[PDB]
């Protein structure tokens, strides 16, 4: 089992970021490698389809402890769905995937639609327009309404902040940095809020509708026969929607994308099934989740070495939806691609692989398609505008992934025929 040297590799992989497994790969010549972090915990790298096959064996890998607690703190939430695993879990996970109806799905998409389309004028009347902030606002709308969570107008911006501080967290994989306790704060906020709103659904003095994340998660028991204590189903309820919101970043990149390749932009308007194809590889190509902890419960034989048991495990997001071997040209932006892609559960994985139901596999991924698909085709068809001089760089060597600017547009104006 080949090594990446010192005591404590951390500052190391937060230079390098992205590019840190991949660099590591290259140069000790394999396709697996083990390197310490987060104060001299030897992590294994895996990658690829088999590293996600193998990361995704429950009898084999624990996730439960291995997130980094300050992410614990600042992210997910004490005792959040991704702190727990086997039975609850799962118990837990069908919960989640229960709001993932038709009807449900449809009605995000056009929640999203409305909303875009209503916003229009807003964005006209501005003389320029960060679309990080602005989509990061729009969905801050679109998500607290999916989830039937009530959340007044003058309250959204500083809800969406909030999750933004949340959803940027990880950046420094778990060691102090100095908005940290800024982090825990904003946190604090919205569980308040939510616990709020969960305590008042189930004393019957509010009444959110029937198939909502809010209703649904009140009235929840588990397989034991309780509901969620009221903090926990805070917590897991805000997991319904901070992440809904996220979709922000994915929005900033796929203006970015068109821009860059202005073909895309006329294929969204005029091609059937292309809006999917496109976000599907806004997710693939740009980078946001750049890896996943676990630990080896048993020692485990793989790709001609052993890891031992009670070995961290890394899974390498980015490097697997960046493999040379499964996508023929990693590093270039091509929907088509996915016209002749399988549907395998351990490739394209941005969002976690293996199965919905029993891994910790992302419950959203339906959703953050279908919001990508409905903002791509507003931003291609419903508006013009122009693109001003900014920096427009993603620094694949810096986690989280960025576009710099946030993506600024200009001079939007709707396209109306009005002839
Ligand atoms: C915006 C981009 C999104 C990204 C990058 C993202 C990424 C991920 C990742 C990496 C995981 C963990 C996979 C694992 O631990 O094996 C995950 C889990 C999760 N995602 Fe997402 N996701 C996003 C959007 C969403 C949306 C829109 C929702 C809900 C509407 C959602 C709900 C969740 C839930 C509930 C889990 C935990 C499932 C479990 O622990 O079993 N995600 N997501
Ligand atoms: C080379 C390695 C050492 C690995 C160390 C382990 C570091 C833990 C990294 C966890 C990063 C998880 C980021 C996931 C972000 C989920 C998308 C955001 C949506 C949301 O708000 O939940």
């Amino acid at each position: 089992l080949k090594r990446d040297k010192g005591l404590d590799n951390t500052l190391k992989v937060l230079k390098q970021g992205y590019l840190y497994t991949t660099n590591q790969r290259n140069r000790l010549n394999t396709s697996v490698f083990q390197t310490k972090a987060l104060g001299g915990k030897p992590f294994v790298v895996v990658t690829g389809k088999e590293g996600a096959e193998m990361f995704y064996n429950n009898d084999v890998v624990q996730r439960e402890g291995m997130l980094p607690k300050r992410i614990v703190n600042t992210l997910f939430g004490k005792g959040a769905i991704q702190t727990v695993d086997g039975k609850k879990h799962v118990d837990r996970k069908a919960l989640f995937m229960s709001l993932m109806t038709e009807g449900n799905l449809n009605y995000v998409r056009e929640l999203t639609r409305t909303l875009w389309h209503a916003n229009t004028q807003r964005m006209e009347s501005m003389d320029e327009v960060n679309i990080y902030r602005e989509s990061i606002v729009l969905l801050t709308k679109v998500g607290t309404r999916w989830a039937g969570v009530q959340a007044p107008p003058e309250d959204i911006e500083r809800i969406a902040t909030d999750m933004d501080i949340m959803i940027d967290s990880f950046r420094a994989l778990g060691g102090a940095f100095k908005g940290y306790k800024a982090s825990k704060e904003a946190r604090r906020r919205v569980e308040d809020w939510l616990e709020e709103q969960i305590i008042e659904t189930r004393k019957g003095n509010i009444h959110p509708p029937e198939g909502t994340a809010l209703y649904e998660f009140a009235h929840w028991e588990d397989y034991l026969g309780n509901p969620m204590d009221s903090r926990t189903c805070a917590i897991d309820l805000m997991n319904t929607f901070r992440p809904l919101i996220a979709i922000n970043r994915f929005v900033s990149f796929g203006l970015h994308a068109m821009n860059e390749n202005p073909i895309t932009r006329e294929k969204i308007k005029s091609e059937p099934d292309y809006a999917y194809k496109f976000a599907q590889e806004v997710r693939r190509y740009y980078p946001f989740v750049p890896f996943l902890p676990g630990k080896a419960k048993v020692d485990i034989d793989f790709q001609g070495v052993t890891i031992p048991a009670g070995v961290g495990l890394a899974l390498d997001v980015y490097g697997t939806t960046h493999d040379e071997s499964l996508w023929d040209d990693p590093n270039e932006f091509r929907p088509e691609r996915f016209e002749t892609w399988d549907g395998s559960p351990f490739d394209l994985i941005p969002q976690g692989g293996g199965d919905y139901w029993t891994n910790h596999r992302c419950a959203g991924e339906w959703i953050t398609v279908i919001i990508m698909e409905e903002t791509m085709k507003y931003f291609a068809e419903k508006i013009t505008y122009d693109v001003p001089e900014q920096d427009l760089e993603v620094d694949l060597n810096s986690i989280p992934g960025y576009v710099k600017s946030g993506f600024v547009i200009k001079n939007v104006r709707e396209v109306v025929d009005r002839t």
